[PDB]
């Protein structure tokens, strides 16, 4: 439940009974071979893993230091690493005997991967997005749509992410008997950051036992963009034993930190409590939560993950912010020099990797988890 | 250079000699280690091959009868099979001593292709080709020069690549994007896709421990088809079905169905089915952009002609459906493209036993299409 001080379960009475019987359920099937051999089974032949560690050799002789690689997730079935956590969480909500899945998004990635399971299993899905959100994300909905998912806009509060979490708790609240709710990052009230994490471990794994076969050894860094913090915590997890193994979280510095317009929840926010969790989160003078921006709309939560909070905390992995400016910087640099357009998010990682390449020497290795495609990101580049 | 009386090289001579080099270098470096170690390099690393072969199974039970399986090319960096060629043409090039590549494109996704081996590659790519409008700001990203023509037609932007290519074939390759023009390139295309068919063979004996009893894939110029079909040809008992487009229907005349209603010709420097009108090239339609051309490979109208593989057609209407369908049962959206192959699946899949087993060729991702099937 808790990572040093920050997590917990803070949600109303009524969601304890259905946050224990999840707690139950994950404890019984995360071990048992017939939830991994199916939750495998999907991975490979429906969401495409592994998906490869990727030497970016143009990108890394042109800045002329450290080795960037790229873990591929912009591959993996729906374009983005969401789709791990979606095929893990939505049959295990199958098993507890759940007929429908209720989601939040932001991106819409999420959202569609939420809504890609579902029809997969064959589940009613209804994905809670905030206004200001669907008309900024017109693509995915229609994506989640063309999938079978209803898409609920949110016209509470600020129209956007942290309301869209709202009312799916709300919903959640009178709809638990039959609803599960797929949370979408490592956030929310215990178990759903762990739960998440551990869906998204998949990554780092394979990542370490490619970049072995690749280097004969661990990488000196590993660099992720930070939203809530699962793409990070899924790379990161499974080197934190790995002492020498740095690890970087890259948050969206938006227009600037001195211009309160960005979403840098553990560089500028403060602790409180918000959708069930003691965390870090971007909030004003007199106490409320602070409307969060950036351009890749991925990292536009105001908060973050408990897990994150507490590496931060012990010091063990550091975190950094880029700006909207190097972000798009970054995205252009990687479509023209190795060929792959990478989501906004993705690149903020990708902007902070050649950053410290430059500073490292030659034979020193980064990995740099690319989260998603940038397909769904163009006509925002254009602009 | 023919596939019985189809194919050949019917081109000006100032084509002949390019095309002779073409064809020596291939045959140098085609089965030379080093070429081959790049190439399945990028394959993995770049383009993450291999894809993946799905059963489905929800669609398979609604259906009733075979079981469906579907070759992934949808997961393909890039979102489509067209990048096995790119990426297998383009170090080609640059291995003779090329600096640019230029190619055609209709869906845009060809171009896209072009434009994301030529980034890697770090060559320089020119592209003749709204109705993909997003393919088209994806290449200028990838640092790409799109050259809009003015017919103003795709079939216009082959015409206009080969005007460029006899000019500037010193330091030029051209790069076609399916199994069409002269020798050797519906060779060459073939080879570079047959890495799909290759893995399906592996992945189809390692799922069901036997080769599947039809191939269904879709046909435009037909490079994702002779893909997969190709490694099963010599598998006498494995059906080969190419899925050609329908578009409005056969008797409305706007279709691309040219094995199914086109007449045998010279275009493109090839012999091999066209649709025409007076013997004249007649312009083709689909809502799916990839199946919109008049023309088809010569290794299809020689495959249909020896009765090796049969060629159907499946219209607009039933290419939505399908869309719709495998997006809604599997959570897979599909290429239009895709979705004959789907559509024409589904139908066969009815009439066969619950023992025997098609694989679809799902040659793409359907993002590409969201716009069209907004507004249908
Ligand atoms: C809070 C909503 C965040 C969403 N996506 C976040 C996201 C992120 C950031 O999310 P995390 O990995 O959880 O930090 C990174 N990369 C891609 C491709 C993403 O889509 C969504 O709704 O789709
Ligand atoms: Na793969
Ligand atoms: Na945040
Ligand atoms: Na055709």
């Amino acid at each position: 439940m808790w990572f040093g001080e920050f997590g917990g379960q803070y949600v109303p009475e009524t969601l304890v009974g259905p946050l224990k019987e999840l707690e139950k359920a994950y404890k019984r099937f995360k071990d048992d071979e017939e939830f991994n051999r199916q939750l495998n089974y999907y991975l490979k032949t429906w969401a495409g893993r592994p998906t490869p560690l990727y030497y970016a050799k143009r990108l890394t002789e042109k800045i002329g230091g450290a080795k960037i690689y790229l873990k591929r997730e912009d591959l993996v079935h729906g374009g983005a690493h969401k789709t791990n956590n979606a095929i893990g969480q939505a049959p295990l909500a199958k098993l507890m005997g759940k007929t429908r899945l209720i989601a939040e998004t932001g991106a819409g990635q999420h959202g569609v991967a939420t809504a890609m399971a579902g029809a997969l299993l064959g589940m009613k899905v209804d994905i809670y997005m905030g206004a200001e959100d669907v008309e900024r994300q017109k693509m995915n909905v229609f994506r989640m749509k063309l999938l079978g998912a209803n898409v609920i806009p949110v016209n509470s509060g600020s129209r956007t992410a942290k309301d869209a979490i709202n009312e799916a708790l709300r919903d959640w609240e009178a709809t638990f008997e039959y609803t599960h709710y797929l949370i979408g990052s490592v956030v929310g009230p215990h178990p759903y950051p762990t739960i998440v994490r551990d869906f998204q471990s998949v990554i780092g794994r394979e990542a370490k036992a490619q970049i072995l076969e690749a280097e004969g050894q661990l990488p000196d860094v590993i660099v992720a963009c930070v939203g809530g913090g699962s793409n990070a915590m899924g790379i990161f997890y499974p080197f934190v034993n790995d002492k020498k193994v740095k690890l970087v979280g890259v948050e969206a510095g938006g227009k600037g930190l001195e211009s309160g317009k960005h979403s840098a929840s553990l560089n500028a926010g403060q602790v409180g409590v918000l959708h069930g969790m003691l965390s870090y989160f971007l909030q004003d003078e007199e106490g409320q939560i602070k409307p969060s921006h950036s351009i890749a709309p991925g990292l536009d939560y105001p908060g973050v993950g408990p897990e994150h909070a507490y590496l931060k905390k012990i010091q063990r992995a550091e975190y950094v912010t880029v700006t909207d400016e190097e972000a798009l910087k970054a995205f252009h640099e990687l479509s023209r020099t190795e060929g792959i357009i990478p989501a906004l998010e993705s690149a903020h990682a990708v902007a902070y990797a050649m950053k410290l390449a430059k500073e490292m020497s030659r034979d020193e290795i980064i990995i740099v988890n690319l989260s998603g495609r940038g397909d769904k990101d163009l006509d925002i580049v254009l602009k």
